């Protein structure tokens, strides 16, 4: 089946990270300890673990660095992008992009958390959101 | 709320990334063009996108590497992991660690993507998966 069940993101300062996600995007753990932070989401579970922690579990040597990649949490309205981004950024957010009209239309900026992971915060009225989130692609 | 809209993965090649997710875990897309290949997951959209278009949509440099993270496909029964990884392998996946017990219980392994994503194949009888996908946390 098609499934993610945690997407896990490799951090060196918990506190650092819980300030990110609590105070900037409004979003509380439902597990913490010295070591790791699980946030119940949309479907499947955001985990922050030290970089050591997961480094050691996966059994070989694993950068400490943000990838090729990135996270999009897509907004209700359009006036919705940019007031999040600037609550990300007071949350020790980088900001990376301010919100424009992309491509594909919309509006849509990029703010990085403290550890340089990649977060897109987007207004796609053309993709679903339900209730509980769960979004899905629509042409 | 707390949601993830998508996960984007960059990648270098779509044949070799499509080979990967679609023989190796059997999933199809939902949208695909010459530079970007989208699924239709539990709750949210994963996309493989060329990290040419991606570093390009972010507006700052972004690296081809994979970074400090890793994606989890939780099983539904013990006897799923090694031949769900060696199938992952077979489709051009790099074997990173074989599947054993970790310190939290169950069985897992893990096995990168053609570009170095790493993902985590689980057995996790604790976290409930429900009919769709919807992975939950329990204690």
């Amino acid at each position: 089946l098609q499934q993610v069940a945690v997407i896990t993101l490799g951090i060196g300062d918990l506190e650092a990270s819980a300030r990110f996600y609590g105070e900037g995007f409004g979003w509380a753990p439902v597990f913490r300890n010295p070591e790791i932070i699980f946030y119940q989401m949309n479907g499947f579970v955001l985990a922050t673990w030290l970089v050591q922690n997961l480094q050691e579990d996966v059994g070989v040597a694993v950068t400490s660095r943000p990838g090729s990649m990135a996270l999009a949490h897509n907004v209700r309205a359009e006036t919705e992008v940019a007031p999040l981004m600037e609550r990300l950024v007071a949350a020790g957010g980088q900001l990376l992009r301010p919100a424009d009209a992309p491509p594909h239309g919309g509006l849509r900026g990029y703010v990085a958390d403290p550890d340089g992971h990649i977060w897109e915060i987007a207004f796609n009225p053309v993709w679903p959101i339900g209730a509980d989130g769960s979004v899905t692609f629509a042409a």
